[PDB]
C-alpha cells in the first residue's frame, strides 16, 4: 500500500502464505477452527523469523572468515520493546506480510498488538543500548550486545484510586519466538570463596558456582542482510547443587534468582547484594565467552586489536578487575602487561552527574562476595595513586579525592573512578554533559589524563522511531526526497527547500492530524478516555523523577485551570495535557507526584465550566510500544529538567523527528537540538547551568518566589488546603513541604519564565500554517540525532574500526 | 534392514532427509559444520514429531464429532522413558529414518542415546501408567492421562565408594521436543482459606490461588493413526502474587514449587505437606478440565455415561470429595444426586497391602490446607457408617474398623477407605493380590459391597518391551508367524509348534547370545566393566526395598563364593550376578543393602581363585532406558519377594517375554505366569502365602535357621566379623541385627529352598538345548501379560466401553 513498506511480489506473497499455514499446523499444532488471534501472531512471527536465519548464519560465518575487530557492548539493560514489525521493516517484508495476512483474512496490525514488549530496561539508558544495537548492525560492525535475560522485566503499572500499583511483567509466559537457547555454550561463574597465595601466585578457592546459560536473539541491520547477536545470560544451578533431598532440589532457586528480575530504580543507586551478583554474573560469563572467541581466532598483545569492550555506565565496571584477574591469575601474564591490555580494551560511558545515581559499593560486600576482585582493586588504586603523587607532588587532597576507595562511615569503592583508571576513553553523552564532567565531578582526572575525555552525543534509530512508528510521515518525506534518508538521516536537510511549499505544508499537517485521531481512538478503545483531537497535544513522557520536574508541568496545568475559572468566557487554545511514566516502587516522592497528577485530572476533567478546553490525562504503563503510539501524535514535547541534570535525553530526539515542537531548558541534548534547528524554532526558557550555580552560591529560597508571585501562592494554598484532595485535606503536604523547604531542583525559580513561554506556544498554535513551517524546520534539522551518526563516531574515535554500508549477499 | 521395522520407500526416505535438513537450519539454527550429535538428535526428533501432528489433530477432531465416553487416567506418576524410537515404532517409520540418517552419514542408534528419559515415576506403579497409555491408544479408546509435569524427575544415582549418591535429574535442560505448552488453557487451583455458610449453602473463601498450566504430549497407538493426549500440569504464580517489590517477585517460587520435584519414595508413605499440595493440584486442575470438556459436548445425570475417572492408587483420591465439592457447592446439585454421579464416575485401583505404603493423612493438615474437603469427608463418613450400622446392627467394632477417620495419637483419614466408599469398582492387580484384599485389609468392605471388588491382572506393552528393545527376537518370531502378534500377543501360542524345530531352537539361542555380547560391550564402553558373555546372566533389577529381598540374593551369591573357596578345582556353571535399582534417600536399610552389594563385588571380583567363574555387578542408575538394554540380555530373572508382598510385579513379565527363565516365589503375577507356562517350566521355591501366615501365628525366630544351617551361620559370621569391610569391621551390624532380630520379610526362612532351586537352574543351564526349549515354552505362553488384554478388561468390566482395532484414516 505505501512505498517505504517495500514490494508485495506475487511469488513472495504466495510463499509467506504457505509458510504461515505450515507453522500454524506443525509448530502451533492448531487448525483454523480453533486458532485464536494469539496463535495467528505466533504463526506470523515464526514465518518472519525463518527469513532471518539464513542471514544470521551467513553473517556469523563471514565474521569468522574475515576475523574483524569485535565490539562488545556490556549493559545491564536492553530495552528492546516489540520485535515483529522491526524485523519486517529491516528485511523489507512489511507490505508482503501485510498482503499475505490480508489474503488469509487477517489484520496484521491487530496481530502486532499481541506481542509482549521485551521490557528489559528502565528508561533512556536501556533504550540507548537498543538503538545502538540496531545502528551497529546497519553499519556492518561485528558487534555483540551482552546482558542478562531477566525472567521479569520492568513492572506493569496499573493506576488504582489514582495511585501506582505494580504487577509482575511475566513477558515469557507464552514463549519468546525470537530467542534461541544455547545450553551447549554454558559457562561457570564463581561467588564467595577465599584467596590462597601460593608460590605460583594467587588462587581463588572454595567458591560457590552458578552456571550462565546463553540465549541468542538476532538483530537485523536495515536492508543490508547483516544479522548480529544479542546474547543474554540466564542463571542455572549446577546438578550436584547442595547435592531433605526435597529441600536441596527446591533450594536450586537460590542460584537461579540472579536472573529473575530487573531492579526497577532508574537514576538512583540501591546498594543491594543481589544487584551486585547480577553485575558480576553478566561480566564473568561475557569475558570467558570473549576470551574463548579470541583464542579460536597465547598472545594477548593482539587482544586490544581484536577486542573492544564498551561499558554502559559503571554497571559492568567489574569487567576491569575481572579482566585483570583472568590475565594475571589464569593466564600468568605479569601485572604491567595485563594492565596495558585492559586499558586498551575497555572504554566507559557515563550517563549521569546526579550524586544519588553514582554506584559506590561497600567494601564489606565486595570482601565477602568477590574477595579476589577487592584485592585487585586495592592494587589498581595503589598504582594509580602513585602516578597522581608523581604528577602533583604534595597535593594530598587530590590523593584523597581521586582514590577509588572512599574513606568514611563505611568504606566504599567509587566505581566511576575505577572505570576512568582502567579505560583508554571516557565519554559523556551530550556536549554540555561532557563539559560538565571535565569541570566538576571528573575534573581531577581530566587534569591527569586530558586525552581520555570525549563527547559522543546520543541519538535514536530512525527505523523504529520514524519508519516503524510513523509510516505516514516517512512516506510524504520519501515522495519528495527518496528513501535513502532512512540510513543517512542528514539528508532530511533537503526538506528545508519545502518550507514554503504549499502541498508539503498541508501533507505534514494532514499526517499529524491522522496520528492524533488514531491515538484519540486508541485511548477510548483500550481505556474509555475521551479527548478533543482538535486540542494541542501537550505531552511529557519519561520516568518520574524530581529532576525531570513533572511538578513544574503540574503547576502550569493548575495556572491554566485557575485562569479559566477566573475568566471563563475568554478564549484559550484548548489543550490535552498528557503525562506518563513509571515511578520506582520505594521512591515515595515520585509516587506522590503520580497521585497529584491524577488528582488534578479528577478536578479539571469534571468541571463543566472548563468544558473541553483543558484535559489532564495520566498515561498508564508507559513503555516502548506506548512511546511508538503517543510520540507521532504529539504537538508539544516537554523537556523541562533543571539545567545541568538531564545528561542528554533521547525522548527529546524522538519528538523532534516526529513533528512536535519542543518547550525546554538549555539542558542535555536540548542545547544541540536548538542549535541545529535555530533557537527561533524552539521554545527555550529558564535558568542556564550558570544561573543555577549562581543561585546555589547565594542560597535558594523558595519563599521569595511564593512571596512575589500571586498566581504561584494561590496554587500552593490550593494544594495545602485540600482543594485537590477534599476527603483528605492534607494528602499533599509532603509535596508542599519539599517545594517550600528542600527543593534540590528549583521548581519555583523557573516558574514565571515557563508560564510565559507556554503563552508563546499557544499563540503560535493559533496560526496552523506557521506552526507547521516551524515543525518542518525541526524535522529537517533532526539528522544529527540519528544513532548511526553516534555509532560511526564511537567506531572511529574509540573502537578503531570503520563503518560499512555494503550489503552482504542475500 | 529387518522386516518388523517397516518399509524404506524411496519417496519417504527423500522426504525425511529434506525435513531433517530443514529443521537443522530453521529450527536449530545450525549448519553441518558446527552441528553436534545433540543437534542431530533434535533435528531427527522434530522430523518425526511432524508426522504425529496431523494424526493428533485428526484424532481429537474425531472424538469431538463422535462424542464417545472419555476415559481419564489420573496418576501422580508417568514413567515414560524415551519417546523417539517408540514413536518411530508406532508410526512404522523406523527403517525409513534409519535409511535417511545413514544417507546423511549418521548412525541413528547413536542419536537415540542422546534423548533424556522422561523419568516422571519411581518404579512399577509409574511404568504401569505408561504401558496403559500405549494400550489405550492402540485399542482406540478416547483416553487422556493427567499428571504433573515435574521439573525434576526421579534422581540420577551415582555410586561413590560403593554408596548411592543422588543428583538432580534436570531432564528439561535442553528442551523437550515432544510437549506442547498450552498457556491458553490455564486454570486456577485454591489452597487454605476458610468455609462460610450462607443461606445459599457453603462457600470456600480467602484462598490462595496457584495457576495450573497444561503441557500436552502425544501418545501414538500402534499403526492405527490414533494419537491420544497426555496432559501434565505445571504450577505458575498469578501476576499480582503478593503484589520489597524484589522479594515479592522472588517469592513467586513458593507457588511454583508445587510442580518442582517428584517425591522419590516408592511403596512407602511420607505424610509431607508439599506432597499433599501436589495431589490436590493435579486433581483440582484435571476435574475442571473434565467438566469443561463435558459441558462443551446442565444435566449431570449423563456425566457417568460420558466420563470415567480411574484412580491410580489413592494418590488422586481427593478427586472424590473435589467432585462432590464442585457438584454440591458450585453446581447446586443436592447431595444424594451428586453422590450417585460420583460413585458411578470413579473407580480405584489398589497396588499394595504393605501397611507402610498406605496413605493416611493427618486431619490437621487437611483442616488447614483443604478445610472444605475435610467437611465433605466427614459427611461422606457419617452417611457411609449409617449404611454399615443398618447392614450389621450392633457391630460397633466393624464401625470403628471401617470408618474413614482413624482415631488415635493424631486423627488421620484413611484414603483407601474413602476410595472404596466413593467408587463403583475396586480392583487389585493380580489374582492372588485381589483375593488377599477380599480376605484381609478390605474384608469388611467386601462383606458390605461384594459386587465392587474385581481383579485386573497387570500387563506390559509388547511394543516397548519386545519390538523396540528386542528387534532380533521380534524378527525370528515374525518370520514364522507373521506380524499380527504385536497387537494380539495371544498369537505367540502358535510358537508352541516350534519347540522341537531345530532351526528355531538355534535362532532363539543366537538372538540371546547377540543381546548378551551387545550388553557386555555396553558395560565396558560406558562403565569400564569386564564380563564373561558365556556366563549365565542372573539379574535382579527393581527398586531396593526389604520386601523384594535383594538380601536373599546376596546370601546366595556369598554361598556360591564360599563353595568355590572350599573346592576351588571343582566345576561350576559361571555366573554374572547383576543387581540394580534405586533406594529412596532416607530409607537407611535400603542404602545399606546397596553398600553390601558393592562390597561383595569388591571381594568376589578380585579373588584370583574365582577367576571369571563369578562376577557381582551393581547396575548403576537403573531406569526405563537401562531396562531396555539389560532385560533382552538376561538368562535368569530374580522375582523373590516374600509371598503376599509383591502385589503383581511387571518387570517379571518383561523378562518372560524376552527369553529369560524365572526363579521366583508364588507371589503376585508369578502365580499366573507359572500357571500359563506350566510349573515344570518355572523355578518356583519357598513359602506360599499360607506358610507365611502359619509362621506368623507361631512366631518367626531367625535364630533357629542360623542354628540349623552351617552355610548360613558362616555367612553371618563373615558379615559380622568384617570379612566384607576390613577397614570398618562393624559396617554391616545393622543388617545382621535386622536379619537376626526383626526381619519382617523372613529372609532366612526361604534360604535353603532358594539355594537348592538355584542348583537346579545351574543344572539346566549346562544343557543349552533344553534350557532353550523351556525358554520357548515361556515366550510362547507370555501372551496373557500384554497390557492390551489388561486394558480391554478395564474397558469392558469397569469403564463400559468397547475397544476397537480399526484404523482412523491416514
Ligand atoms: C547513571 C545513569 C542513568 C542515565 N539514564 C539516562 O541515560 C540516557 C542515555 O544516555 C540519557 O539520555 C538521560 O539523560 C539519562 O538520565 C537513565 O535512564 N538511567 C540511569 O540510571
Ligand atoms: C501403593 C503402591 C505402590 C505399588 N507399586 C507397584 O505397582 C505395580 C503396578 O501395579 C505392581 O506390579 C508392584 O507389585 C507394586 O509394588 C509401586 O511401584 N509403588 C507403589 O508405591
Amino acid at each position: 500500500q505505501i512505498s517505504v513498506r517495500g514490494l508485495a511480489g506475487v511469488e513472495n506473497v504466495t510463499e509467506l502464505k504457505k509458510n504461515f499455514n505450515r507453522h500454524l499446523h506443525f509448530t502451533l499444532v492448531k487448525d483454523r477452527n480453533v486458532a485464536t488471534p494469539r496463535d495467528y501472531y505466533f504463526a506470523l512471527a515464526h514465518t518472519v523469523r525463518d527469513h532471518l536465519v539464513g542471514r544470521w548464519i551467513r553473517t556469523q560465518q563471514h565474521y569468522y572468515e574475515k576475523d574483524p575487530k569485535r565490539i562488545y557492548y556490556l549493559s545491564l539493560e536492553f530495552y528492546m520493546g516489540r520485535t515483529l514489525q522491526n524485523t519486517m521493516v529491516n528485511l523489507a517484508l512489511e507490505n508482503a506480510c501485510d498482503e499475505a495476512t490480508y489474503q488469509l483474512g487477517l489484520d496484521m496490525e491487530e496481530l502486532e498488538e499481541i506481542e509482549e514488549d521485551a521490557g528489559l530496561g528502565n528508561g533512556g539508558l536501556g533504550r540507548l543500548a537498543a538503538c545502538f544495537l540496531d545502528s551497529m548492525a546497519t553499519l556492518g560492525l561485528a558487534a555483540y550486545g551482552y546482558g542478562i535475560r531477566y525472567e521479569f522485566g520492568i513492572f506493569n503499572q496499573k493506576i488504582c484510586g489514582g495511585w501506582q500499583m505494580e504487577e509482575a511483567d511475566d513477558w515469557l509466559r507464552y514463549g519468546n519466538p525470537w530467542e534461541k537457547a544455547r545450553p551447549e555454550f554454558t559457562l561457570p561463574v564463581h561467588f564467595y570463596g577465599r584467596v590462597e597465595h601460593t608460590s605460583q601466585g594467587a588462587k581463588w578457592v572454595d567458591t560457590q558456582v552458578v552456571l550462565a546459560m546463553p540465549y541468542d536473539t538476532p538483530v537485523p541491520g536495515y536492508r543490508n542482510n547483516v544479522v548480529n547477536t544479542m546474547r543474554l545470560w540466564s542463571a542455572k544451578a549446577p546438578n550436584d547443587f547442595n547435592l531433605g533431598y526435597i529441600q536441596a532440589v527446591l533450594d536450586r532457586n537460590l542460584a537461579e534468582n540472579i536472573s529473575r528480575v530487573l531492579y526497577p530504580n532508574d537514576n538512583f543507586f540501591e546498594g543491594k547484594e543481589l544487584r551486585l551478583k547480577q553485575e558480576y554474573f553478566v561480566v564473568a560469563a561475557t569475558l570467558q565467552d570473549i576470551i574463548r572467541r579470541f583464542k579460536s581466532s597465547t598472545n594477548f598483545d593482539a587482544f586490544p586489536d581484536k577486542v573492544a569492550i564498551q561499558l554502559n555506565d559503571t554497571h559492568p565496571s567489574l569487567a576491569i578487575p575481572e579482566l585483570m584477574r583472568v590475565l594475571v591469575d589464569l593466564e600468568r601474564l605479569d601485572w604491567d602487561k595485563a594492565w596495558e591490555v585492559t586499558v586498551k580494551t575497555c572504554a566507559y560511558t557515563n550517563h549521569t552527574v546526579l550524586p544519588e545515581a553514582l554506584e559506590r559499593w561497600p567494601v564489606h560486600l565486595l570482601e565477602t562476595l568477590l574477595p579476589r576482585h577487592l584485592q585487585i582493586i586495592y592494587e589498581i588504586n595503589q598504582r594509580f595513586l602513585n602516578r597522581v603523587a608523581a604528577a602533583f607532588p604534595g597535593d594530598v587532597d587530590r590523593l584523597r579525592r581521586m582514590s577509588l576507595v572512599e574513606e568514611g562511615a563505611v568504606k566504599r569503592i567509587n566505581m566511576a573512578h575505577l572505570c576512568i583508571a582502567g579505560s583508554h576513553a571516557v565519554n559523556g553523552v551530550a556536549r554540555i554533559h561532557s563539559e560538565i564532567l571535565k569541570k566538576t565531578i571528573f575534573k581531577d582526572f581530566y587534569e591527569l589524563e586530558p586525552h581520555k575525555f570525549q563527547n559522543k552525543t546520543n541519538g535514536i534509530t530512525p527505523r523504529r522511531w520514524l519508519v516503524l512508528c510513523n509510516p505516514g510521515l516517512a512516506e510524504i518525506i520519501a515522495e519528495r526526497i527518496g528513501e535513502e534518508y532512512i540510513s543517512d538521516l542528514d539528508q532530511l536537510r533537503k526538506l528545508l527547500s519545502y518550507v514554503d511549499d504549499e502541498a508539503f505544508i498541508r501533507d505534514v499537517a494532514k499526517v499529524k492530524q491522522e496520528n492524533k485521531l488514531k491515538f484519540a481512538a486508541y485511548l477510548e478503545r483500550e481505556y474509555k478516555v475521551h479527548i478533543n483531537p482538535n486540542s494541542l497535544f501537550d505531552v511529557q513522557v519519561k520516568r518520574i523523577h524530581e529532576y525531570k520536574r513533572q511538578l513544574l508541568n503540574c503547576l502550569h496545568v493548575i495556572t491554566l485551570y485557575n485562569r479559566i475559572k477566573k475568566e471563563p468566557n475568554k478564549f484559550v487554545v484548548p489543550r490535552t495535557v498528557m503525562i506518563g511514566g513509571k515511578a520506582a516502587p520505594g521512591y515515595h516522592m515520585a509516587k506522590m507526584i503520580i497521585k497529584l497528577i491524577t488528582a488534578i485530572g479528577d478536578v479539571v476533567n469534571h468541571d463543566p465550566v472548563v468544558g473541553d478546553r483543558l484535559r489532564v490525562i495520566f498515561l498508564e504503563n508507559y513503555r516502548v510500544s506506548l512511546a511508538e503510539k503517543v510520540i507521532p501524535a504529539a504537538d508539544l514535547s516537554e523537556q523541562i529538567s533543571t539545567a545541568g541534570t538531564e545528561a542528554s535525553g533521547t525522548g527529546n530526539m524522538k519528538f523532534m523527528l516526529n513533528g512536535a515542537l519542543t518547550i525546554g531548558t538549555m539542558d542535555g541534548a536540548n542545547v544541540e537540538m536548538a542549535e541545529e534547528a535555530g533557537e527561533e524554532n524552539f521554545f527555550i526558557f529558564g535558568m542556564r547551568v550558570e544561573d543555577v550555580d549562581r543561585l546555589d552560591q547565594r542560597g535558594y529560597n523558595a519563599q521569595e518566589y511564593y512571596d512575589r508571585i500571586p498566581e504561584l501562592r494561590q496554587i500552593i494554598e490550593q494544594l495545602s488546603s485540600g482543594f485537590f484532595s477534599p476527603k483528605q485535606p492534607d494528602l499533599f503536604k509532603d509535596i508542599v513541604n519539599m517545594l517550600m523547604h528542600h527543593d534540590r531542583f528549583k521548581v519555583f525559580a523557573d516558574y514565571e519564565e515557563y508560564v510565559k513561554c507556554q503563552e508563546r506556544v499557544s499563540a503560535l498554535y493559533k496560526n496552523p500554517r506557521e506552526w507547521t513551517r516551524m515543525v518542518i524546520r525541526n524535522i529537517a534539522t533532526s539528522g544529527k540525532f540519528s544513532s548511526d551518526r553516534t555509532i560511526a563516531q564511537y567506531a572511529r574515535e574509540i573502537w578503531g574500526v570503520e563503518p560499512s554500508r555494503q550489503r552482504l549477499p542475500a
